[PDB]
DNA sequence: CCGACAGCGCATCAGC
DNA sequence: GCTGATGCGC
DNA sequence: GTCGG
């Protein structure tokens, strides 16, 4: 956190483009600013030095050398006097209400905490369910608990076949001293890339989850992403553990590591990795590796024996989960 | 300067 | 119903 | 907002 102040201000003004502006590329040029310099290892003293960073640029130079001489951007606070930008900026908290939601809610003079729980009847069932856990899910999770967690479902999904195999990715994965969420890698020897021999593959580990009260409710559901919410039990005379986000991805057996590369990521690592990918002639999915053409059309996909097959094929040398928190 | 920016699953909707 | 675009999310 | 060409 040597330039915290300086990748604080950049993700608010991220935030603020995505939330707002409704300006997407501006988002993802913050954060990919804020992301290159929370890992320079040097006290950032000047915008010039920052703009030596690929990804900074003239422009975030020179927010750069009015936060540090003022220790304020004036374009942040003037952001944060602006009703309608807070108002946006606050529901899109909620998951499921996003940008466009936000300001048609603002609009119907619907902008508080207390707006939304007066107007459930006006909520999605996927923006409904991230109200009633608005403050569980401003929660981080300790790495202890999401030991606890993996335990419940590695087993579980052992009780329903033990052919599943299920891995628990993101920051987790990554070692992360807490997470965001959980994030669940499943596959079954009957999911492979030429045949699906089984049906309800992913419908039947989400089933056996709630019938021991692991899940409790669902945002969204299909035949190879399940999204939800999930909660640790408690023991006698104690506190209910927060209710947590959890993300399962059925991926083909034979596509494991091109999904385990993508569901560890980080988000930024996985833009940085993919966007390079282009340079080198490739696309990288959560599915395959495969070369561009002379056409720019993705060719067949490339045989992957490993995590680091995808890094040799884009000749980066290989990096640790833990080493890809960008 | 200016095209391109990673890639995709599920929910919702308009148009038919 | 389906198809394609959009919104939102990972 | 930034960058490669
Ligand atoms: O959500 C955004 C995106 C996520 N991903 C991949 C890579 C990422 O690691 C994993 C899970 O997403 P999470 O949002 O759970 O992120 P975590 O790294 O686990 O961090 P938390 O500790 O949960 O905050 O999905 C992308 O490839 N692109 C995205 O845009
Ligand atoms: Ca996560
Ligand atoms: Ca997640
Ligand atoms: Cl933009
Ligand atoms: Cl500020
Ligand atoms: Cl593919
Ligand atoms: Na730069
Ligand atoms: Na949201």
């Amino acid at each position: 956190t040597l330039n915290g102040g300086i990748t604080d201000m950049l993700t608010e003004l991220a935030n603020f483009e995505k939330n707002v502006s409704q300006a997407i590329h501006k988002y993802n040029a913050y954060r990919k600013a804020a992301s290159v310099i929370a890992k320079y290892p040097h006290k950032i003293k000047s915008g010039a030095e920052a703009k030596k960073l690929p990804g900074v640029g003239t422009k975030i130079a020179e927010k750069i050398d009015e936060f540090l001489a003022t220790g304020k951007l004036r374009k942040l606070e003037k952001i944060r006097q602006d009703d309608t930008s807070s108002s946006i900026n606050f529901l899109t908290r909620v998951s499921g209400i996003g940008p466009s939601a936000a300001r048609k809610f603002v609009d119907e003079g619907i902008k508080t905490l207390e707006d939304l729980r007066k107007n459930e009847d006006k909520l999605n069932h996927h923006q409904r369910i991230g109200l009633k856990y608005f403050g569980d899910f401003e929660k981080r999770i300790p790495r202890e608990e999401m030991l606890q967690m993996q335990d419940i479902v590695l087993n579980e999904v052992k009780k329903v076949d033990s052919e599943y195999i299920a891995t628990v990715c993101g920051s987790f994965r990554r070692g992360a001293e807490s997470s965001g969420d959980m994030d669940v890698l499943l596959t079954h020897p009957s999911f492979t890339s030429e045949s699906t021999k089984q049906p309800k593959l992913l419908h039947q580990v989400v089933e056996q989850l709630q019938k021991v009260h692991f899940i409790t409710d669902t945002l969204s559901k299909g035949e190879t992403k399940f999204m939800g919410v999930c909660q640790l039990p408690s023991k006698n005379d104690e506190k209910e553990y927060p209710h947590r986000r959890i993300d399962i991805r059925l991926i083909p057996k034979d596509q494991y590591y091109c999904g385990v590369l993508y569901f560890t990521g980080s988000d930024i690592f996985n833009k940085n990795m993919r966007a390079h990918a282009l340079e080198k002639g490739f696309t990288i999915n959560e599915y395959t590796i495969r070369p561009l053409g002379v056409t720019g059309v993705a060719g067949e996909p490339l045989p992957v024996d490993s995590e680091k097959d995808i890094f040799d094929y884009i000749q980066w040398k290989y990096r640790e989960p833990k080493d890809r928190s960008e």
